[PDB]
């Protein structure tokens, strides 16, 4: 029973992702069971005049699948397969597969992996599209990278559904259309069936194990944690100036520490204590060593020492520590708000950051910022050749507030709201491009980049997420939905006519 | 092929253990079994060459059953990792590689059902269901190896052939015996298992339980600070005589879960998860009610927060599901509880998890919701003996370095063998205790040091179940081929 309607014991779970905010209203949720299928669920809708959404993983920070108007929706949940496809040389992934799965089967069965997220529960259909990144990215680039073709189901002028193959082959007819699942962002342009992966340097023999990267087979793990209670502004500011310092130097494509990923939490000064995850690469005799030099990079002069302990892990195992993975709790409610940092931030920026952190205006003990360390290869990809148009920064920043009760929203959107307001204000309150940000990431979506009241740089939405990458994604939403079928706040969109 | 994994291979250090670091495996070759035949040629070749095997699923096992350094083979299910309606046999098929939380997500989001085994989901089917899987839904639902109706195994003849069996829950079925040895039986035993079907013993939604659409989660904390011991002993009489109370199979309570941990002090606070079925319009009363029990007079105001959740979405909330952490090192030790802890075991705990004797934030003590339809069974039926019980007690303690083992061991050892001291340091079965749970195996029941009672390892995990499961073994596993401290072993000749 494939259909799911009001009133069906499964209606509960599936009208929701893993976002507890959002509760969908669809009419049908359809668990699609193939390209054929979901043409028919399509072509169904169009001529009905129903709008529809996909769900492959549900990890969508926004209310774009659940919003309320979405009367149909296609959950990718029976397509989650992952294997080798013979007849094209490549990876095949099914966009219902989560990213445990397709680490689980890529590493145990072939010794390979891809450069995608931290968390195992996020689904590959949402995930790729929109620039996948990861542990991994620094040493071997975006997700995005790897793809070589997709299977979409698209929507005619007409409004029938039909199915296409699009490849990275320059000489490929749709191959515009497969440019724009490098970065382009779910909801946008048709439903993917299923993605194909494989390295795009041309020497490698067409064998699966050669076919994507290795991962290191070993890593280090650190733990890092300084206590808030004797932590002053100065001291606050000298290690978020080191760690800063340590990435505008240490990101290049061709930097030894390529094989480092690390995530620092500026954590709300009512948790007790700041941390950092450090991960890298133990296969060269002298890791820990080098492990021992950054870390005593982003300590140095702090004059608070920290807590510090690190293992060594098999590479496997490593992806499913939650000091890595993240801790898998997606009950109760969070707003996330995101940027690109191609410089760290400035003195006045951590003035912001710490008076916010401790302030006790509000109460909200769950606020972080996280400096996600980013670039390294990534940054090999010159800025045009994928629809991931951020290729020279060195962090990703992402805001974070979590709350409880259902009904204090507007605090805690009010307190993330301020706080990256305030972080970019210099910039009319968002992460314009071209300075010391570079604009936002996709899957990292935050309506308020769109809304008049929060932005004021005069820099539209879209330009903030996809750079002078938006008028080509334009150009293939006017030839491959033409209907703009697929959309939702912060979908590309043709310009006015 | 690349479906052997040797030293020198990339894949060898994370293939050569489970999810359990403290077991480092040697095994000259992993092989990752894609099919019956494949695994039939691991066997016969490791019987021929005199090569000890061993199987790995979801790599759960609390013990050193398969990285046992003298195992030279592995065979590791990972690449079985299906679950589906098996048209032809009328039943839902899960492969043994499959994880649970692959189980639930397949069965309730395709078909709305789902089957009452454990809370977490990265425990592999492979051993969970031979042991005798339970979890939140057991109380209302029984236990996994009830909804057990078949199971494709290898086994090894006298001869030394391997071949596939098909054993069924049908009494005419010549290989009943090996099926009934599968509902509890335990992992490692008799053969290697690739797939079990599984329905009701009573149309796919309809041939497995549909779990509650919604339900009501509660966490409570007690502060430690200014907990003294007659609030900690009221708290824990509370939460005994309730589950005296209110675990018959025929409960209204059949549809109440919960985990109370008795945490170090050192912890900072006392905590316990409760799930409810949401259904009825007075869930949230019914829910009240209970905590309003475990609390009275207490003199501890708790710290409590419940909130409504789709069921499929709660299975995932860590409250329930665990923190899939599982790194770090960690002593397992449990017991079954026919009644609650009397005086003596309520000070022992409180002493034990307050001492400073001892260093370590991470031990613990979770009294587990148990019995409800569990109990409804007769205790012969499955290999699954103990049918009377109220709760599983499990012991803990976590540490990170390697080199600090003994005095974790030490700690839990001593604490385990003083709640139980007055029936030889183990929880002997037909008492206030009814033994021990094989899927939380424990070497040290076998152990002189540590069991003094008299009752051996065997009859503490499955009572008069043994002498059944010694026939099964002698006919199925002549060689004795699957083995492990703990396995099933036939009498001395
Ligand atoms: C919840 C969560 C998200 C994370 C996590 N960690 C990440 C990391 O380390 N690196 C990252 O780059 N991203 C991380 N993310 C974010 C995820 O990348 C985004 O949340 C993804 O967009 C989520 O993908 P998915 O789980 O599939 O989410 P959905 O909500 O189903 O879809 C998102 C969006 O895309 C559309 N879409 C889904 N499926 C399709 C298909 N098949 N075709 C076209 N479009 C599709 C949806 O309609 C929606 O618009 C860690 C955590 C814990
Ligand atoms: C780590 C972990 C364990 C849990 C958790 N939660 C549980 C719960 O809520 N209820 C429970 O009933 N049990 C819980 N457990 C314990 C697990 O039930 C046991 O740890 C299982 O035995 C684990 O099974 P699996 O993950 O497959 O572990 P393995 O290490 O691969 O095997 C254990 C044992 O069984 C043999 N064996 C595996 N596979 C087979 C096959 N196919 N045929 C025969 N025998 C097999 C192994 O050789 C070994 O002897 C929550 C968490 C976090
Ligand atoms: C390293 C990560 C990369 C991924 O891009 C995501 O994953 C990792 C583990 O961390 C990122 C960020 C710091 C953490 C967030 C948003 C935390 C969210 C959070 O606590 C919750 C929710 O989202 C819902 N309930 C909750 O409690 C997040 C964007
Ligand atoms: C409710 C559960 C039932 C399952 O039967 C198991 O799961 C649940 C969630 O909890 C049980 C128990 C209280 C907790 C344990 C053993 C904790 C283990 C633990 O912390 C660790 C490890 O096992 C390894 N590293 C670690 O850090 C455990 C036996
Ligand atoms: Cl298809
Ligand atoms: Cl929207
Ligand atoms: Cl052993
Ligand atoms: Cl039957
Ligand atoms: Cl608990
Ligand atoms: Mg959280
Ligand atoms: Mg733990």
């Amino acid at each position: 029973i494939d259909s799911v309607a009001p009133g069906d014991i499964r209606y509960e779970d599936l009208r929701r992702g893993e976002n507890l905010r959002f509760v969908g209203d669809p009419e049908e949720i359809h668990l699609v069971g193939s390209a054929a299928e979901i043409e028919q669920v399509l072509s169904r809708a169009v001529r009905s005049g129903k709008r529809v959404a996909v769900r492959s993983g549900g990890h969508c920070y926004e209310d774009f699948v659940a919003n309320s108007d979405v009367r149909v929706v296609m959950d990718m949940s029976r397509l989650s397969a992952v294997g080798f496809d013979e007849e094209r040389g490549a990876f095949a992934v099914e966009a219902g597969a989560t990213l445990g799965a397709v680490y689980k089967t890529l590493f145990r069965v072939w010794g390979v992996t891809l450069p995608g997220g931290a968390c195992p529960d996020v689904g590959a259909g949402g995930h790729i599209l929109g620039g996948g990144y990861g542990p991994l990215s620094r040493m071997h680039g975006s997700i995005v990278d790897y793809l070589h073709a997709v299977e979409v189901v698209v929507v005619d002028a007409s409004g029938d559904a039909r199915t296409v193959i699009a490849t990275r082959e320059p000489s490929d007819p749709n191959h515009d259309l497969w440019w724009a699942h490098t970065g382009g962002g779910g909801g946008n342009f048709g439903v993917v069936v299923r993605y194909w992966l494989r390295t795009a340097e041309a020497d490698v023999p067409p064998e699966p194990g050669r076919l994507l990267p290795r991962p290191p087979a070993e890593v280090l793990l650190n733990t890092t944690v300084w206590p808030w209670e004797g932590l002053d502004e100065a001291a606050f500011a000298r290690l978020v100036r080191n760690h800063g310092r340590w990435f505008e130097q240490n990101s290049g494509p061709d930097s030894p520490w390529c094989d480092l990923y690390s995530v620092l939490a500026l954590t709300r000064s009512q948790s007790g204590a700041l941390a950092m995850t450090t991960q890298l690469d133990a296969t060269g005799p002298d890791a820990e060593k080098r492990l021992e030099t950054y870390l005593a990079a982003v300590s140095e002069g702090v004059g608070v020492q920290p807590h510090s302990d690190t293992r060594r892990l098999p590479w496997l195992h490593s992806t499913r520590w939650p000091g890595i993975a993240g801790d898998g709790d997606m009950t109760g409610r969070a707003k996330i708000k995101a940027a690109y940092a191609r410089r760290s931030f400035d003195d006045r920026q951590i003035g912001t950051l710490y008076t916010r952190l401790t302030s006790t205006d509000y109460d909200n003990p769950a606020g972080v910022v996280a400096l996600i360390a980013y670039g390294g290869k990534v940054n090999a990809v010159p800025a045009d050749r994928t629809a991931v148009a951020q290729r020279d920064s060195i962090l990703k920043i992402v805001y974070v507030t979590t709350w409880e009760d259902p009904a204090q929203d507007p605090v805690h959107v009010r307190w993330i709201r301020e706080l990256y307001r305030d972080v970019y204000a210099d910039t009319g309150g968002v992460p314009v491009p071209g300075g010391a940000a570079d604009g936002a990431y996709v899957n990292y979506p935050d309506v308020d980049l769109a809304d008049e009241e929060w932005n004021t740089s005069g820099v539209p939405w879209s330009e903030l997420y996809y750079k002078d990458a938006y008028p080509r994604l334009q150009a293939v939403k006017a030839r491959w939905d033409p209907r703009n079928v697929f959309r939702h706040a912060l979908s590309v969109r043709v310009p006015p006519a």
